[PDB]
């Protein structure tokens, strides 16, 4: 499957699907050891997935570019998604996201 | 519905769902007049949507951050998706994406 359409699971985990976590610009930085090993089987995956954009929102919210780099042709994307501070789950969402952002620095 | 889960259509279009296209740091820049007014009702939407990430890939591929500002708490993301230059359709994919990237600069 094209990288962007892959779904990580225990049998095909985040490292297998999307590479090792890291700081480089072509690397993903999200996930602690449990999420990396479990993918969408992770016990709190639906709480993470609620922030992932629909296809319409991905192209509607993001700043999209197209670049030729020494590795080939890339569609770039950047943006920001607001957390709903009136969601009763807000504080646990903050804790959950903090547990996974740049978690690889500690393993 | 939270912004990131909206689906734009003719009845609820890209501007209404995601704001006017423009140059600013967290403003969307993608779509010509046809896509803006049609959203996923756009006749060639599937050829754009093939590049959109799954939820797992979004959090697998992207650089994710969190920012706290006077407007609230924001989940930031950056990344890149590789185009398959060996796909016979590659030239048409590039043409389609280029038609929409920064298209707003050419119309009010």
């Amino acid at each position: 499957k094209p990288r962007q359409k892959r779904t990580a699971t225990k049998a095909y985990n985040v490292t297998q699907a999307f590479g090792r976590r890291g700081p480089e610009q072509t690397q993903g930085n999200f996930g602690d050891q449990e999420l990396i090993r479990q993918g969408t089987d992770y016990k709190h995956w639906p709480q993470i997935a609620q922030f992932a954009p629909s296809a319409s929102a991905f192209f509607g919210m993001s700043r999209i570019g197209m670049e030729v780099t020494p590795s080939g042709t890339w569609l770039t994307y950047t943006g920001a998604i607001k957390l709903d501070d009136k969601d009763p789950n807000f504080k646990d969402q903050v804790i959950l996201l903090n547990k996974h952002i740049d978690a690889y620095k500690t393993f």
